[PDB]
């Protein structure tokens, strides 16, 4: 069972000795720190930890005696707040003191802001905001995946707008293969809730039982797939029979769309002479709501879109859409799902751009590059004290390194609100309180061991729909 | 709970039905594959077999929980619910299926048979691959082991050539990554894979996850150091720095105590503050109890250069029989920011060339320690190799016209000693033609059961420097 009290960085453990003497509240904040590109983030993902990990009796008597016991062996010394976690266990039944304050999930807000703070409510817990830190802080993964999941669709918006005149289709166009390129079970489930929030496709299917649980949906699920072919059913029928193997796969699925891997020895050939002519009579009998998707898995991934797309055109019938793009019949449709992050999408829609290929045609799945490849230095994920008060009185608190000001911290009591003009403000030092901005626009999501406010995933989605698409 | 019918890739819900009819043996392979890194520690499958796939692992509940799921995941029925019930009804839930490995801890180069996976009922034949997207995962704590190894040869290196020994060396990188990771599982899967060639981490979570799977005769695994945060600094206030560095090495004076020194100046903090007005509190600390100084910003090297430059001008240094200089035994440094791979080599060959010993500093790494790898850095990949079809084996592959890099192997494998000492992986079942003595890998689940294990002290004597041995 997990145990809150072997869940902080080790050296956490020794901070209730390290505070000034008199203090009765630490208060911390969470920025995606602006860096001297990223520049607006997603916030999701604080809902998840708050449930799993923070609300009700996280305290227990064996819990204590656990964490006294390990910390014991793991410092070589007795160095352990036993006092303290047993106060919360005997005051509270367990419950965490502490209160947090969040902008709502789904909201897009730039670099540089506060996203949400966090506070004892007992001046005797005051060491208890910051051994929570590094729970908190592991919300910059669906922050990040969200963030940058979303930045690939604004990519795939306006080259499908410039090639169509339309976004049909928008919300397929990215499909999370990640499961098993990412570090564990539990982020599988994290990362895939998080590009859930702006598409539509996945095969990693941990992602669909956190939503349900944790943030819930109108739909039945938030995400779908469809029949595919990995390498292994293809080449279980032996290097001579892959026009076999295709057969038997497309006959299978006639009446679902239906991708199919051919690369396991020649793309190129797969492409003009297995499908453009052995068994071109099984593709162009499908459905429109049932297309072949050919699947290239190698080579230099634009090189290979292009040269795909060029034997395709030559073998089945192409026509060009009004914005005099080239468009592949409605049975037959490409996916690249090899070597794609944010760089290689945006280089493989430019490139079809510039050869006059719709992104109708193409859709895209990532694995690594949109679940694993990314880290807490990307949107700069940071949590840091601005306020405490020491006998009875409240003092603003900061670092501000002399080598480096990109690493410089806020002061005091903050708050987030509209400007004027209608975007972001952190206001610092309380001046919040001046009310000259309207409201705070963080609210309280969690308070001595409850969660206070709670979204679901279709709000979260609304919260991040991209400019483009509300107009 | 965990469910392993919804813990696969979605396709491979449908993969049941495109494999050749009559297929009665699917035998699949993981390897490293060959393109840095020339070799890999192989490290993790244990938890995996235990947490996962041992025992009971199919209901009745779980088969209707992943009918319904996927009936509106692909708004059709395509889920194999007669497979999954014959397991329930047949093995009690167990899976007939049998992997054979390499030890836990063993360093293989790149491009050999790591483990293998094949059905041991003919009717399971579609299930050697719906496992695959969980076994895979074992890239991470392989690829957390093999960086993390790499760097303490960099670390050994350095060290032996500065000091003439390799003393402390398993202290030398500390992991920093528990806020840094993607979740809590990985934090303990990444802390414990660090822990094969290390003894200093911060991620608690790594402690249960060895004790509970592996198991060490020692009480734990790994170990830190009373150490200060930004918020335990600032909060004193801006003018009160001095302060709150006092009531600190006060508050821990005989055990050793890292405090991060870089709040508002890194080397006036070096200068005055620890090199003046705290001397005193310094110098009378005892040799297992050090004062470690720890910048945090600025470029990695040149703030190491130049806080070693400002303390051996403040402190008593002596110059050790290699002929680099070295800082008073109560008296140390770590670097915990920026650091990977690449920027750990950069300072330990900065500091070799302003001729300070690497005995004056440790390093700790977060993200780039836990975080910042993929599976394409050593092409951690799956594939099958061999099936029987009509009751015909038949040796399977890809070789991709465009990239010879991801040919896969043929047939059944084997993993032998050269005549030379070293590893081959034989392909086609040639292992059977006992030209190469005995397969060294060895059977490590079989039909529900994990039927055999190492502790985690056998698996760090796996995992040692040849400088080490």
């Amino acid at each position: 069972e997990f145990n809150i009290l072997l869940a902080t960085d080790s050296y956490k453990v020794t901070h209730y000795k390290q505070y000034p003497p008199n203090t009765s509240k630490v208060y911390s904040y969470f920025e995606c720190r602006e860096k001297k590109k990223y520049e607006e983030t997603v916030f999701y993902g604080l809902q998840y930890i708050l449930n799993k990990y923070l609300k009700g009796k996280v305290v227990t008597k064996e819990k204590i005696q656990e964490a006294k016991d390990v910390y014991k062996e793991h410092f070589q010394d007795d160095v352990f707040n036993e006092k303290g976690w047993n106060y919360i266990l005997e005051k509270y039944d367990g419950h965490l003191p502490i209160e947090i304050k969040a902008v709502p999930e789904g909201f897009v807000i730039p670099r540089g802001n506060v996203l949400f703070t966090v506070e004892n409510t007992d001046p005797e817990c005051y060491w208890l905001t910051n051994w929570i830190e590094t729970i908190l802080v592991q919300s910059w993964y669906p922050i990040t995946v969200a963030t940058n999941s979303r930045e690939q669709k604004k990519i795939l918006a306006k080259y499908l707008l410039e090639t169509s005149g339309n976004l049909d289709g928008l919300e397929y166009k990215l499909h999370d293969f990640g499961y098993r390129g990412v570090s564990s079970q539990e982020t599988a489930g994290i990362g895939a809730s998080a590009h859930l929030v702006n598409f539509k496709v996945t095969d990693t299917v941990a992602g669909l039982a956190l939503i349900k649980k944790y943030y819930g949906t109108k739909d039945p699920v938030p995400g779908y797939s469809v029949p595919a072919a990995e390498h292994s059913t293809i080449t279980a029928w032996g290097k001579d029979h892959e026009k076999d193997a295709f057969e038997h796969i497309v006959t299978q699925f006639s009446s679902v769309p239906v991708s199919v891997v051919s690369d396991s020895y020649d793309i190129y050939n797969a492409c003009e002479k297995i499908w453009g002519e052995d068994l071109r009579h099984l593709i162009v009998s499908r459905s429109t709501q049932a297309p072949l998707i050919i699947r290239p898995d190698s080579g230099n991934p634009l090189d290979t879109v292009l040269k795909v797309l060029e034997i395709l055109g030559k073998k089945f019938p192409v026509t060009e859409n009004s914005k005099g793009y080239k468009l592949l019949p409605p049975y037959l449709r490409v996916i690249q799902g090899d070597g794609v992050d944010i760089n290689t999408l945006q280089e493989i829609v430019e490139g079809m751009k510039q050869k006059m290929w719709s992104i109708e045609n193409i859709a895209f799945g990532s694995g690594g590059g949109l679940l694993q490849k990314l880290t807490r230095d990307l949107l700069n994920c940071s949590f840091k004290c601005s306020y405490v008060v020491t006998n009875g009185l409240g003092i603003n608190v900061f670092k501000d390194p002399v080598a480096d000001p990109n690493k410089r911290s806020k002061k005091g009591r903050l708050s987030l609100h509209r400007t004027p003009a209608g975007n972001f403000v952190t206001l610092e030092e309380g001046k919040g309180d001046l009310e000259e901005y309207g409201q705070d626009l963080l609210h309280t999501v969690f308070k001595n061991g409850k969660v206070t406010k709670s979204y679901s995933f279709d709000e979260i989605r609304k919260n991040a729909q991209l400019n483009i698409e509300l107009e």
